[PDB]
């Protein structure tokens, strides 16, 4: 009765911050970061949806829809839902290869527009879809498999990724879709083929746009305590560039590439295309696992950081929800993104109300200055992501702190690092884990079971299974008219290691020594006495390495 | 120098008991039991060469030839390498897949008989470079994954699929070749549907020998104390059989099938087919990891019961070095047997002597006697492999010491041998070796992590690792003016270990709780003064917990 209503209640973490809302604290930091967070969700979702090749309008509905539902079901505070490039590298591959190039109306676009966007769709749902099916299971208490190293490379590795997919607009060139086992070489190898073909006022437009984001965003971080603001560079350069554009011929007069239509839109809901949902499996799973794992990080390191306490598996329900609803609007698949976070850590924001601010301003550029971005080129918005990347691109200095402390986590970060800028950042994470889950495993059998205390007195450790008994038996062995086993930590046991206790005991009676077990529980006397058929009149199990002592005395 | 000579002769093994062999006892004994298991080694060639659908002549070869090669480099003294039906039925899906039926000469053999021998040698070759390329790893140090109740599992559910495999014979019917993810009931299903096509006679014979079989081998084991020898009770059998067919028109006037031809042979030897290796990838890997584990199983059964140590990597070594070699005289892929090995315990074997012996006599079958097994009845021969698969499926009472022990093994048990009777033996390895793995990790968050002896001592057991650091924290924030942690066991960490204690002495320095380390060893002090800054000329890292009470005390 009371139970359910209990874990619906737990179902709806808005339910828990909403009545407790602070109005003098949480209302103007809350509006700020509502703000920034809205240019930035703009600028990210402009730049990713090209990414996806999907037309960009596309990215206004990603970056708006799931941030609503996240808010409603999501637990993290300063977590903003939005496009993450992530999740775009990989839908592009399904997105291209169902419908390539050379087959060259909701919102007035073209033909073979739609034909991406479904499919860009259908990916969303399908990953929306097996979030919630292993949010219905347990899945999720068991998140300890993926450590800190292997996201950390993941992470770099595809910021790399993205970082060599921005080339191609600040040079100016043209480039084919290159994409496979070693594309990130394959694009520089046919960067510097066409050298020939670079323009100049691209690249000049766009390192000076870098030169002044890195300048004005290291100086204002530098002297944050004599103005305590964040200037808004962004905005002010886009306004300059798109005045310079329009002032000038700069589409004609120069070849320059722009941001074209984006029409006014949110059309009417439509259902994504079922029928090619088995053509895109494996998209599906990488989106949804990726795109988890990240949001989950920053999740985590936003509830250590503000000292609350989060649930690892209602973030499956929020993420699932939020990918399942978007989908019906055209939208590509959504995550978390570590620079939103970084913006709104720096901002002074409080609570999931900025992520709504943003949201209403969204709606507000949709609907009212849509048609206001065609004069934007596409250097300037390159120049903004890679200046934007900073925060995933700075996670090398992590390998210092792992070569200090432990110097294989070490080499499991660079494995995982490589892998990932070989084959994608899926395959990255799946060999980060398995090889961290065959390490931990590989290292059992070389380690130390017993240890020797001060009739000599010998303590078990803890963990006697199938990985350690026959180094368990090795060390008893050559530890040797009297013996005592202290299983004061030893609570972890199945058939393996009752096995091995049991033909230790019968091989040391051989050699004529006597076996006392001092703290065994019950669970372990039971198997014990069941495997070996040891009459209970005899004292075999105490109570207390004291007890086994004075028996001792007789 | 010596080094290099010593492993040389370290990975020859015969070397080690032939000069040492000694002459007035291992004589007798090891020729009674080389004339058993040449007739068992001649009866399960014939058997299981038929069942890999090739001529049962090269049966024979198989059970011949890498006998030799693993007497030379074979470390097990009880394991006779021979067919191993498991193999078969692993070879046979390649054979009937390469050459089926529909296209219906070094021996006198017709042509569609090398097609099938030739894929059967490539097979075995595969299988051999594969287990000698492991050998050249490390791999075999790293074999106590397969833990014995799923080798169990395994192995009762091939043996019934041996068993279901063999009503077609006993009951005088023909049956197309059905395999695949539900075979086992398919041909049940078969079998009741042509109910009308069973042959009274061969169903009355396989009747009456079986009954036979089963009561002398048990009227024998349970009077063994006044008779001291094993009945030949297979030979005699076979020539009561034989001769009742060949003194009357058993093979006209009723319905029977017989062995063939079984040609004189022994031919030149032929390299493998080695153009269609990639089409035997799979059967080539299932086999050469079924066959090892089943040997392996043996051969440390012998060991432990008679007290020598074996080297868990020269089995690879020996076992694909008897495959590439038994490839080039039209072999099917070898292993060890059970029944073998059982014969070899009860007849009262002593050294690898017996294995030859065995040899010398098939190669006297071979050009002897070899069209004299022409009148040999199918059912007979069916009969006797369904009652010497008795150690095989008398491990169904395991599951009551599962089950009083552990009850989590008996779940495995009961998964393992589902999943081998669905699909095959090769997937119910893999899924028991995958389960078991899962279920140890998943283990591990749920168990106790420290221990609270009699300002308070806790102890830590040991592998602190990211399986439980959360769960460390948890029990150790459940805990709580001064707090002494002994590291005693604790030897096995890794950076989630130690970031975990930086912030458990952080949070504990927070809430005014002094924590005092104290039996950590020096890798442990080094990367826990790296990691939390700590200062060194202030104490923490004792030596002993008398010396922190010491520390207290002022």
């Amino acid at each position: 009765c009371e139970d359910i209503i209990q874990w619906c209640r737990r179902r709806l973490p808005i339910l828990d911050w909403a009545p407790h809302y602070n109005l003098k604290e949480n209302l103007l930091p809350d509006t700020v970061s509502g703000i920034m967070l809205a240019v930035q969700q703009v600028t990210q979702g402009l730049a990713f949806a090209v990414l996806s090749s999907v037309h960009p309008v596309f990215g206004l509905y990603g970056s708006l829809f799931p941030a609503i539902i996240y808010a409603i079901f999501g637990m993290g505070h300063h977590v903003a839902t939005g496009t993450f490039a992530l999740t775009s590298l990989i839908s592009a591959n399904a997105v291209e290869r169902i419908v390539p190039q050379n087959m060259q109306s909701v919102l007035g676009l073209s033909d073979f527009e739609m034909q991406r966007i479904h499919v860009a769709a259908a990916v969303s749902f399908l990953g929306g879809v097996i979030q919630v099916a292993m949010f219905v299971l347990q899945l999720g208490s068991a998140t300890f498999v993926v450590t800190e190293p292997v996201i950390s490379a993941m992470t770099t590795g595809a910021a790399t990724h993205v970082v060599t997919s921005q080339v191609k607009y600040l040079l100016g060139m043209k480039m084919p879709y290159i994409s496979g086992p070693l594309g990130f070489f394959y694009i520089y190898a046919y960067v510097f083929e066409n050298i020939k073909s670079v323009r100049l006022e691209a690249l000049l437009l766009s390192l000076l746009s870098i030169v002044v984001l890195v300048l004005v965003k290291e100086l204002n971080e530098q002297f944050k305590r004599k103005i305590k603001v964040v200037l808004p560079v962004d905005l002010v350069l886009i306004i300059a560039a798109s005045f310079a554009c329009y002032c000038t011929n700069m589409e004609n007069t120069y070849g320059l590439e722009v941001v074209g239509h984006i029409p006014q839109g949110i059309p009417s809901p439509r259902a994504p295309p079922m029928n090619i949902l088995s053509a895109v499996i494996t998209e599906a799973f990488g989106v949804a696992l990726v795109g988890y794992v990240a949001s989950l990080a920053l999740a985590q390191g936003s509830a250590k950081k503000f000292k609350y306490s989060i649930d690892d598996n209602q973030e499956f329900l929020a993420h699932g929800l939020s990918n399942i609803v978007s989908s019906f609007f055209f939208c590509i698949p959504s995550a978390a993104a570590m620079g939103r976070t970084a913006g709104l850590y720096s901002t002074g924001a409080k609570t999931q109300v900025a992520c709504l601010i943003s949201c209403i301003f969204v709606l507000i550029v949709i609907y009212a200055i849509g048609p206001l971005l065609y004069w934007l080129p596409m250097c300037v918005l390159a120049s903004i992501i890679v200046v934007g990347l900073k925060g995933m691109l700075i996670q090398f200095r992590d390998l210092k702190k792992y070569w200090n402390v432990d110097k294989i986590d070490w080499g499991i970060w660079v494995s995982t690092y490589v892998f990932t800028i070989c084959f994608a950042a899926n395959v990255g994470l799946l060999f980060g884990v398995v090889c961290t889950i065959a390490i931990v495993i590989g290292r059992f059998p070389r380690a130390m079971t017993v240890s020797i205390k001060n009739v000599k007195i010998i303590s078990i450790n803890n963990p006697l299974v199938f990985l350690n008994a026959k180094k368990f038996y090795t060390d008893l062995m050559n530890m040797i008219c009297y013996l005592i086993l202290d299983c004061s930590g030893f609570t972890f046991f199945d058939y393996s290691g009752v096995s091995m206790l049991v033909e230790v005991y019968m091989d040391c009676k051989g050699r004529s020594v006597d076996v006392l077990l001092a703290h065994c529980t019950a669970s372990l006397i039971k198997a014990m006495t069941y495997y070996g058929n040891l009459d209970s009149e005899k004292p075999i199990f105490f109570e207390s390495v004291s007890a086994a002592i004075s028996h001792i005395h007789s």
